[PDB]
C-alpha cells in the first residue's frame, strides 16, 4: 500500500540508530563476563539471558526504518550463526564497529564506494592472516577446548565432543541426543547423513534446536516431485496402522501435497516428515540406493513403473532413528543387514576404481566413506529433561564449532586473533586515501570485540586492549580469571572459521548498509 | 512486533520500582503479626490474606519494566516455596534488601561483577554458618515446633505431623487426605511413593493443592511413549463401564494423544490422569513391576508384544487411591496380596546382596524402603469440606516444612538465624572492595526478615534488632508474644533447608538484576 | 465515491513529486556501480537490491495523485522492460530527466502541445541515429558481451547464451531450465513456439519468472472457447488418473470454465494450464494439426463433431515439457514421430510452393521454420535451486536482451549512445521556438543516464559527461574500471532496441504528464 | 538566561547549515552572470542588491546555532567590506569553501587546530603568491577595465571612474552620490 521512503541521510541515520539499538542490546552479553538481558516472555516470567542470539531475536525496533536496520544487521549475525555456529554476537559487535564508523565517514562527505572497496579490502587480508595464525586442531585437547569455549565454559561438552571426535576420525559422523538416565554413553551405529532440509518449519517437534526426531521410522524413498496426497494415502494409512513414524525422502513435495501433509501434521495420523532428495539423476539413484540397502528398503520410482499406490509396508524403509535439520537429515542405525551394506560399498568402490574423473571419485569415495564410517551416538547423561535438551543443544552447537576448527584451525581466543589481525595489516593501503579510511575503520572494528569483552568484565577496555596489542602471538586477556596470559595455555580458543565468518559477514553487512542511498517502508 | 528497550540506568531504575512495590505488598505480610491485604477477587468479595504466596501471585504491575522486575523477584520467591514450602515472604524481603542496596551501588558507579561475587561469597558463607548452627530435628516435639510455625500457630498440625512422623520415620511416606468425623486419624497401609509431575495442568481437581486424587482408580502400566487415543479406546470404554477412576503410568504421552486425553478431561468419560514414568530401561521396569504387584496389576510393554490394544480389565491395576502432585505422585493400599509384595520385597534384597556398585546397592535399598515402610495416612478431620481443604493444605505444606528440616536441621525462627549468621560473617571479606561493599548488602540483607517482622509487629525494628544482634545463641524476640526469650523454648523454629533456600534464591536474583545492563519487553 | 479533482498547476506540481521520490530511488541503482535500495519484506528481513526492476515495484506513494505520477511513470517503465527486458531504470531516468525539465517548461508558460512536439521529434530523430550507429549482432563475442551485460556482470551467462544462438541460429527458438546439478548443458530438442499467454496469473507456479511449467503434460488440442467445465470432466479425471498436467490450446477459457480451472489450480487435482489458441480460421486450424502432429495428438473441434465429451486418454497430445509465459508459450520435445513431423513439414512446403500471396509465403514458411528449428534447451549448472532459478531468470532476461539485439543491433553502453545521439541531433529544430526547447531538453534527458551512472559511482558527472562528449565514436567511460575507453572494446554494449525503447517510453510517459491538465482521484 | 549547549558534529552541522544558508544568499550574486536579491526593509521599499555585504548582513536566521553560523560568517563580508570596499561575495563564497571542507577534515578525526594552522600557512604562502603575481594598474584603460569588471560588467562606469581619476589625479577625492538625471 501506501509507502515511505527514506533518502540518503537520513535513511543512514536511521540504519544506525536501529543498529546501535541491536548492537548494544546484544553486545551487551559478549564473553564470559557477559551481562544479563531480561527478555519478556509474554504473559510469563522473564527470561534473564547472556545469549546474544536470543537477544538478537527477541530484538524488533518500532520505527520501521531503524527495525529494518535491525533487522539486517541481525539476519548477517543468523548467517554468521549458520556458517559456524558461534560468534553472533561478535559479528554484531564487529557489524556495529564498521558501521558506526563507516556511516560516520559517510556523512563526512567521503565516497560510499571507496569505504567499501577500503573494508572489502581490509577484511580479505584479515581473512588470509587469520588463515596463517590459524593453528589445526587435530589433538582430543584442541577440540576439547573448543567445545567447552562454544558450550559457554562446559568442560563435559568439551570433553564429551572430543571423545566422539577421535573415536570416528575429524571427518566422521557425529550425532547427540537424549541419554538414559544420569550417564553418558558413546555408541558406534551404522548410519549415513545425506544433506536434506525439512520441507515445512512446522515439522520441528524440538524447538531447542529446531528438528524433526523420529524414533523407529519408515524411510519412504521417492525418486518423483510429489505434488498429491492421494497416491500414498494407502501407505499412510498402512504405517499409521503399524504406528512408526513416516519420512519422505523426495526430490520435492509441492502443492496441496505439501499442505495436506503439514496439515496432517497436527492431525498426527502419522509423524509426518518430508525432506528434500540429494543429488540429481545418476547421483540420487546412487544414493537412494545406499538408503535402501542401509534402511532394508527399496527405491521406488515412476520411471521403472514402481508407483506410490502399489507401496505396500514391506516396500518401505526401517531404520533406528533419523534427525531432520535445515540443512541436512542424519539416519541413525538403519535395520539393512550389514552384508547388504558391504556389498553396496564394495560396489561403490569398484566405482571409484572404474571412475577416471576427479569429481566422480572424490564422489564416490564421499558415498563409501558416509556408509562405512555410520554414525556416533552420544546419550548425554544429564538429570532432568529441560536439562536434557539444553544440554544437548548446547553439545550440537558446541560439535558445530569443533567441526569448524577441525577444518579451518583454531585461533586465540577473547578477540586476540582479531587484534593480532589489526596490528599485522596497520600498514596496509588502498588506491585512494578513503579506501585507506575504510582500512583503518576495519582494523578498529577487529579491535572491538576485545574492548567489549573487557568493558562487560568491567575493567578498562583502552588498557587491557593496549597491553594485548603489546603482547605478540597469543598472549591475551582471559576474562573469566581477569589475568593475562597465552590464550591456548588458558584454552581460550577460537575456531578460525568463527572468526572469519564473524569479521566478513559483518563487513558484509557494513558495506551493505553504507552503499545504501534509499529505503522504503510500509507507511506506519 | 515493536519492542521497548531499555539500557542500563533507566533499566534497572525500573527494576527496583517494580520489586519495591511487590515486596512492599508482600512484606506487609511477613511474620505472625502480619498486616492484611485486601486482593480484589474480580467480581465477588475480596479476599483479605496475610499469606505473601497469595499476594505475589496476586501482583503484576501495570508498567512492563516494572512488571518484569516484579516477575521474576516472584518467581524466585517461588521457587523458594517450591524448594521448600515455607519462607516465600522471607525470600522476598531479603532479594528487596539486596537488590535495593545493590542497585543503589550500581548506581553510585560501583562494579556490578564485584557486587555479585561479593554477595554470592556472603550467602555461601552463610549457608555455612547455617549448616554449622543447624541443630538436628529428631525428636516429635522439634518435629511439632516445625509444623505448627510451617502452618502459622497451628498447633494440632504441628502435633499430627509429628505423630505421623515418628509412627514411620524421618523418611517414611506420608500422605493426608479429609477424614470421616471431625477428629484426626492415623493409618498405615501399604503403598508407595514414585517422582512422577502429572503431564497436564488441566488434570487438577484441587484447587487448594494443585494435585489430583483419584479413589479407588485404574492404573495402566504403560512402558512405551504414548502417541495416540486409539490404542487404548477399547481400555477407556471398559474403564467407563467399570466407572473407576484411570491413571496411566507412561514414559511420556506426546502428540495427540495428551490433546485427546485432555479433551477426554474436560469431557468426563473417565477421571483422567497421565504421570511420567519414573526411571529408565531396567530401573524403569524394575519400579514399573514393583507397581504391578502392589496393585495386582500387570506390566503393558510394546517391546513383550503386550500391546495396548489387547489390554483388558485384569491387566489394570488396582488401588485403594493415588494422589498426584507436580513432581511425585503417591499410590496409596495397591489391592495387590501381601505375599506377592513380600516375594517381590525378597528379590530386591537378593539384587542388594548380589549388588556391588554403591549406585546400584543405595537404589535396591531406596526400592526396598519405598515398598516395605507403607504409608502412613493421616485422615485430618475437619468441621466443614472448605475448611477440610485448608487444613489438609497447611498439614502438607507443614509436612513438606518438617521433611525440609529433618532432612537439614532446625535453626532459630523469625530472622534470628540469619542475625547470627550476619554477625558470624561480619569480618568476610572479598577479592576487592566493592565484594566488601557486596557482603555488607548481604548481612544488611540478613538482617532484614526480623526488622520486617518487628516492623509488622508495630515496634521499632531498630531496638528490637540491636537487643537480638546483643544476645548470643537462639536469643530473640517472640513476635506473637511481643517478649524477648530463648527461639527454640517457645517453639519459633525455622526448617533450615527453608532460610537456606530463601536467603540462596534472594541473592540469586539480586545478582540477576544488579548484573543486568539491558530489558527488552513488548511496546505498549 | 466521492473524488478528489485537481487541475493545471497543482495536478503536475504532484506528478512531479510523485515521479521524483520513484526516479529517485530507482536511479540510485542504475549502473554497474549502482547503490543499494533496502525494501522492506514485511515482516522477514529486509531485502537489499541492485536493481532498479524491484525498487520500482515496490514504491507507491501515499499521496493518491503522486501515487499516481509514480504509477504511471513506473508503468511505462514496465512498458520498456517488457519490451526489451532491461533499461527498466535507463527508461525512468530519461523519463524523469524530460518531465522534470518539461514540467518547468509548462509552469513557465510555454504550451504543453509545442513541448510534447518538440519532443516527440527530438526521440524519432533519435531513433532514427540510433538505427544509424547501431552496429548488427551476429558474432557470437557481441552476442555474449550484450548477455554479459543485460546480466548485470555474468560473464557464464553471456558465453552461454552465444553458444545456444550459434548453434541453432540467430531466428532459432531458445529455452533455458534448471540443469542437472552445478554442469550446464546445450541439447536441442524436437519442438515449436506459439503466442500463447496463460489465461489467469494465478497459473503461474514460478514467481522468479511469472511463467509456468509442466513436465510431461497432456495437451488439450480445442478449438472453440470453454465456457463450461462440464464436457472435458472425464478428460479431468483421465488426466488426474494418470497424473500428468494439463495444458489446454482452446481459443480462450472463460466464464465458468476459467473460474472452475482456478479452483481446481488451487486444488490441484491436475496441473491447470489454459493459454489461448493462436492464429485465425484456417491458421488456427493449421498450427493446431501442427501441435497434433508433433505431439502425437489428435485436434479436437466442435465443427467436425469431436466433442469434448468423447474426448479420451488417446487423443490427448504428449510432450517433454511446456513453458507458458504471459505472451507465448513454447513445447519440448513432443512425442509425435520424427516421420510425421517431416511429412507436416513437407506438406506446408508443398503449400509454399503453391502459395502465391506474400502473407502466405511468409506465414508458411514461420511454420516449417517452427516444426524443423526445434527447441534449444539449456540445462544451466548452479549449486542450489534458489540460484537455479535465479541464474535462469538472469539467462532469461539477458537472452531476450540479446534477442532484441541481434534484431535491431547493439550500440555504446553506459549511456553513450545517448549521448552521441544528442551530440548528433544538436541543431535540430522544430516549428516554433517551444518546440525547439522541448528538443532541448530531449537532449539533455538523453544526457541523463550517463551522469546518474557516473554519479552512481561517486565521480562527478559533469566532468567525465564532458570526456564522453568530446571523445568521438564509442568512447566513454567504463564505470566498473572507473577508467575511459572504448564501449566495445570493454565489452559495455546496449541492445539498440533496449535503448529505443526506453527513450521512447520515456519521451511518451513525458508528453503524456507534460499534456495533462486534470486529475481524478479517489478522495483520502 | 538559560542555554542550550551542543557539542561536536551537532554543533559543527548547525552552524555548517547557517553558514550555508548565509552564503547561499550572498554567493547567488557572484560573476557578471549572478543575479539580484531583494532585502526586506522595515522602513521603505525592498532593496534590490548584487553587494554580497548587504545580503551578508541582512542574513539572521530563527536556529539560534544556524545564527551563530551565519553571524560568524557575516564577519568575512563585513570585513573585506570594511578593507578592500570589494570582492565581498568572493570572500564569502571562499570562506564556506574552506569551512565545508575544513569541517570535512574535522569529521575524518583530523586535529582543527593544525587544520587552522595549515589553512593559515597556505593563506600566508598564497598572499605572497598574489604579490609575486601582480601587475601595477597605472594606465587609464586598464582602471577602465577594473571599474567595468567591478560595476558588473558596465563600461560606463569604469570610463567615468578612470576620468575622475585622470581629472583629479593621485592626490584627488572622488565620491558618489545621487543624480537628478537619468
Ligand atoms: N575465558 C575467556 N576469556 C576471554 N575471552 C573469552 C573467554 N571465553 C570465551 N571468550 C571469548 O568470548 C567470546 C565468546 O562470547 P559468547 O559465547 O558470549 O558469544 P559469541 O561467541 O559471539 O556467540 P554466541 O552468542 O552465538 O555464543 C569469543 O570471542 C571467545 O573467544
Ligand atoms: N511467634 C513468632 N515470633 C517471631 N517470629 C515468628 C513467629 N512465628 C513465626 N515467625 C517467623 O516469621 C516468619 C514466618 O512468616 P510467614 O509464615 O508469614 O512467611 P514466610 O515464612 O516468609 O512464608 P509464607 O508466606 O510462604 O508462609 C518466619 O521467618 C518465622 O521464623
Ligand atoms: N561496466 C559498465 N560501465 C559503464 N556503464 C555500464 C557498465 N555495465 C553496464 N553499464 C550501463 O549501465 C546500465 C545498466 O544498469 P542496470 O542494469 O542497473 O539498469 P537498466 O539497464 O536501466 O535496467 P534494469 O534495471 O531493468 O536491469 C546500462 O545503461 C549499461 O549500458
Ligand atoms: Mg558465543
Ligand atoms: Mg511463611
Ligand atoms: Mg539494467
Ligand atoms: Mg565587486
Amino acid at each position: 500500500a501506501a509507502k515511505d521512503v527514506k533518502f540518503g541521510n537520513d535513511a543512514r541515520v536511521k540504519m544506525l540508530r536501529g543498529v546501535n539499538v541491536l548492537a548494544d542490546a546484544v553486545k551487551v552479553t559478549l564473553g564470559p563476563k557477559g551481562r544479563n538481558v531480561v527478555l519478556d516472555k509474554s504473559f510469563g516470567a522473564p527470561t534473564i539471558t547472556k545469549d546474544g542470539v536470543s537477544v538478537a531475536r527477541e530484538i524488533e525496533l518500532e520505527d520501521k526504518f531503524e527495525n529494518m536496520g535491525a533487522q539486517m544487521v541481525k539476519e548477517v549475525a543468523s548467517k554468521a550463526n549458520d556458517a559456524a555456529g558461534d560468534g553472533t554476537t561478535t559479528a554484531t559487535v564487529l557489524a556495529q564497529a564498521i558501521i558506526t564508523e563507516g556511516l560516520k565517514a559517510v556523512a563526512a562527505g567521503m565516497n560510499p564506494m571507496d569505504l567499501k572497496r577500503g573494508i572489502d579490502k581490509a577484511v580479505t587480508a584479515a581473512v588470509e592472516e587469520l588463515k596463517a595464525l590459524s593453528v589445526p586442531c587435530s589433538d582430543s585437547k584442541a577440540i576439547a577446548q573448543v567445545g567447552t569455549i562454544s558450550a559457554n565454559s562446559d568442560e563435559t561438552v568439551g570433553k564429551l565432543i572430543a571423545e566422539a571426535m577421535d573415536k570416528v576420525g575429524k571427518e566422521g559422523v557425529i550425532t547427540v541426543e537424549d541419554g538414559t538416565g544420569l550417564q553418558d554413553e558413546l555408541d558406534v551405529v551404522e548410519g549415513m547423513q545425506f544433506d536434506r532440509g525439512y520441507l515445512s518449519p512446522y515439522f520441528i517437534n524440538k524447538p531447542e534446536t529446531g528438528a524433526v526426531e523420529l524414533e523407529s521410522p519408515f524411510i519412504l524413498l521417492a525418486d518423483k516431485k510429489i505434488s498429491n496426497i492421494r497416491e500414498m494415502l494407502p501407505v499412510l494409512e498402512a504405517v499409521a496402522k503399524a504406528g512408526k513414524p513416516l519420512l519422505i525422502i523426495a526430490e520435492d513435495v509441492e502443492g496441496e501435497a505439501l499442505a495436506t501433509l503439514v496439515v496432517n501434521t497436527m492431525r498426527g495420523i502419522v509423524k509426518v516428515a518430508a525432506v528434500k532428495a540429494p543429488g540429481f539423476g545418476d547421483r540420487r539413484k546412487a544414493m537412494l540406493q545406499d538408503i535402501a540397502t542401509l534402511t532394508g528398503g527399496t527405491v521406488i520410482s515412476e520411471e521403472i513403473g514402481m508407483e506410490l499406490e502399489k507401496a505396500t509396508l514391506e516396500d518401505l524403509g526401517q531404520a533406528k532413528r533419523v534427525v531432520i535439520n535445515k540443512d541436512t537429515t542424519t539416519i541413525i542405525d538403519g535395520v539393512g543387514e550389514e552384508a547388504a551394506i558391504q556389498g553396496r560399498v564394495a560396489q561403490i568402490r569398484q566405482q571409484i576404481e572404474e571412475a577416471t574423473s576427479d569429481y566422480d571419485r572424490e564422489k564416490l569415495q564421499e558415498r563409501v566413506a558416509k556408509l562405512a564410517g555410520g554414525v556416533a551416538v552420544i546419550k548425554v547423561g544429564a538429570a532432568t529433561e529441560v536439562e536434557m535438551k539444553e544440554k544437548k543443544a548446547r553439545v550440537e552447537d558446541a560439535l558445530h564449532a569443533t567441526r569448524a576448527a577441525v577444518e579451518e584451525g583454531v585461533v586465540a581466543g577473547g578477540g586476540v586473533a582479531l587484534i593480532r589481525v589489526a596490528s599485522k595489516l596497520a600498514d596496509l593501503r588502498g588506491q585512494n586515501e578513503d579506501q585507506n579510511v575504510g582500512i583503518k575503520v576495519a582494523l578498529r572494528a577487529m579491535e572491538a570485540p576485545l574492548r567489549q569483552i573487557v568493558l562487560n568484565c568491567g575493567e578498562e577496555p583502552s588498557v587491557v586492549a593496549n597491553t594485548v596489542k603489546g603482547g605478540d602471538g597469543n598472549y591475551g586477556y582471559n576474562a573469566a580469571t581477569e589475568e593475562y596470559g597465552n590464550m591456548i595455555d588458558m584454552g581460550i580458543l577460537d575456531p578460525t572459521k568463527v572468526t572469519r565468518s564473524a569479521l566478513q559477514y559483518a563487513a558484509s553487512v557494513a558495506g551493505l548498509m553504507i552503499t545504501t542511498e534509499c529505503m522504503v517502508t510500509d507507511l506506519p
